[PDB]
């Protein structure tokens, strides 16, 4: 998979 950034709060690293 690969990483995903975006904001919700938090700045999120995720894995998609
Ligand atoms: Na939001």
């Amino acid at each position: 998979a690969q990483k995903l950034v975006f904001f919700a709060a938090a700045i999120i690293g995720l894995m998609v």
